[PDB]
């Protein structure tokens, strides 16, 4: 090839575990989960986001990169961070989340946070087998990291192919697990011409993944954005651990819509 991303990946795989754990959060942003974790351990059902995902999606929404509305589909919902977040938003009328669950996979967590009544989370659902449904907002956070970039290329292309029939001039935010492999870039470019949007790096993502998100509201050069991330992540190998920038987690409140 060999792409910058592929060079990054080789370096990452060389790291000792100790080096890996220091590198993965070096200079990133993260929300302080202390209060939420404690609440959730005690079975508290209000205010707390169930995962770091609520803040991650919030970052895109507060920047208008995706603007959830009407019927929201959340593919690979896990515990439900994206779903519960969207459920509290003014333009949102219904949230449908699908996730695999079972061994190796997070189950949805029931909560009584704001707007929980327009929300249904369904486990036991492999979205590769789901036929597309009409939706006003399509979200997808699927993509499992692997030491092998060709395994990740395969997973990423599977996701891109799976999501396309759900895209019908709607709002969207889709995880692209490995955006640097050449075949992925071709698919993304084709998809961009057809459905628009842009690839964006979220500052809350760990340095241990090259994930970027395809969001509906933006434009830009995919190849440039991907290389920018590869250079960033590579540069973060060169210095001692920079402690992450710590921000407040989201308060999702209580009550119905
Ligand atoms: N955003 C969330 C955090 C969510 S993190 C991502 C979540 O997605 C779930 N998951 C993984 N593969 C899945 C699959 N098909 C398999 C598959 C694999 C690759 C490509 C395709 Cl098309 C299909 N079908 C359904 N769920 C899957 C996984 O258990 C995790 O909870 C939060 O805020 O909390």
């Amino acid at each position: 090839g060999e792409t910058l991303g592929e060079k990054w990946k080789k370096k990452l795989n060389q790291l000792s575990r100790k080096e890996f754990d220091l590198y993965k959060k070096s200079g990133i942003t993260e929300v302080d989960r202390t209060e939420a974790k404690e609440g959730l351990k005690r079975g508290e059902t209000t205010h707390h986001a169930v995962s770091r995902g609520s803040a991650k999606l919030q970052w895109f929404v507060e920047r208008n990169m995706v603007i959830p509305e009407g019927r929201v589909i959340d593919l690979g919902c896990g515990r439900g961070g994206w779903s519960y977040y969207c459920a509290g938003l003014k333009k949102v009328t219904e949230v449908r989340g699908y996730t695999k669950g079972g061994p190796g996979h997070e189950e949805p967590v029931p909560m009584s946070t704001y707007g929980w009544n327009i929300v249904k989370l369904m486990s036991g659902k492999d979205v590769f087998y789901l036929p597309p449904e009409k939706c006003d907002t399509l979200l997808c956070d699927i993509g499992e990291s692997s030491p092998s970039p060709t395994v990740e290329e395969s997973r990423t292309i599977r996701v891109l192919k799976m999501v396309e029939p759900w895209l019908k001039n709607n709002q969207f935010c889709i995880k692209v697990l490995n955006p640097y492999m050449p075949t992925v870039i071709e698919h993304l470019e084709r998809l961009q011409r057809k459905h628009g949007g842009m690839l964006v790096r979220n500052p809350l993502s760990r340095n241990s993944t090259h994930e970027m998100y395809w969001i509906s509201n933006g434009t830009g050069n995919i190849v440039s954005s991907v290389n920018m991330v590869s250079r960033l992540l590579l540069n973060r190998f060169t210095m001692t651990h920079r402690r992450p920038t710590i921000e407040k987690d989201v308060d999702l409140g209580a009550g119905t819509r």
